[PDB]
């Protein structure tokens, strides 16, 4: 069971992207499906559901040239659950998940303009990244692992654990309020998309 | 006061229109330059009017003349009648901006919904992805079919279009519920404003 190792990917609300590695192309489609074309001709396509829990695999007949769109499916097709997926495709599923993990860290879920900064909560929940692009060129990025400060000069620092330099704290004190605010809205609005179950309320731009 | 209510320019993006010149400043203050020779600056909340004269003077710049010492402040109530029709010009203008100024853009699978800033009872435009368009108002609803066949109903079932009108009504209910939820939170937080908002 792939489960014993990794976890199902999440691509919900991800804008489209196509990147060519050497071994193959990876995509996020308008459907928020994830496509891995193994490879210059495509010999194998994996199409993972936006949830992670479904993997569709189709081949050609013959020895599928490269393209904008991925190749429309064939009758040589299969479907697996995350649990049923054969070992053979596991490292492919993990390429797709690493990639998607990359995108979500940089995919805004909420953009909020305070008097003093642009605040960005990312899609890499739980514990998503949080960027604060101060309008006077200060930058504070918060991560589960750590916090990066960049000063108006370019002095850039990490704090995996505080006294900063006091003046840093005015900015960090703000960053924190912004995080508390974007985390309260995300909860409120998320509550609403539960109660209504209509169309996604994310991402949002505020102010 | 007896007549017009104080204007509201909260969250309105800047604009200078020439006719007198009227402006909404980056401060959400409303400026009327009469022609210059007189400047009225109404507060974003409508209740304070600052009036200053040149020391004519003031050639028509693209920005309002910086402040002078021939200056007055009034309350909405204190405002002398000499200035009432100037205030009312400013109020009509702002009513016009607000009706076309969006507070909420929501992207449904079928359409773009826009609740405007002309509360209470704000306009609600539904720009369907297929080219259908519905515009709700307190007075009436305009329907534009894909053809162009406009139809300003004022009170009715015409069939088929009811599929779209039902969607439009859902979107309104959804946008009117988000406004309430995010409005509660803004009441409880004291942070920077939460509107406008784009969702989707």
């Amino acid at each position: 069971t792939l489960r014993s190792i990794t976890s199902p990917l999440v691509a919900h609300r991800l804008k489209p992207i196509r990147q060519k590695t050497k071994k193959a192309v990876v995509s996020i489609l308008d459907s928020e499906e994830v496509c891995v074309e193994l490879v210059e001709y495509v010999k194998e396509v994996l199409q993972i559901s936006s949830d992670g829990n479904t993997i569709t695999i189709y081949y050609p007949n013959g020895g599928f040239p490269l393209a904008d769109r991925p190749p429309s499916p064939t009758d040589n097709i299969s479907r697996y659950s995350f649990d049923n997926l054969p070992e053979k495709y596991w490292r492919k599923y993990q390429y797709a998940s690493r990639f998607v993990q990359l995108v979500r860290e940089k995919e805004p879920k909420i953009e909020y303009f305070d008097r003093y900064a642009k605040c960005i909560l990312m899609e890499n929940s739980p514990g998503a990244d949080f960027e604060v692009w101060f309008y006077d060129g200060v930058k504070i990025h918060k991560t589960e692992d750590f916090i990066q400060v960049i000063e108006k000069t370019g002095k850039s620092y990490t704090l995996k654990s505080n006294s900063l330099k006091e003046e840093i704290k005015m900015y960090m004190d703000h960053a924190n309020e912004g995080h508390r605010i974007c985390l309260a809205l995300e909860s409120i609005i998320s509550e609403e998309e539960r109660k209504t179950r209509s169309a996604p309320f994310f991402p949002i731009i505020i102010g």
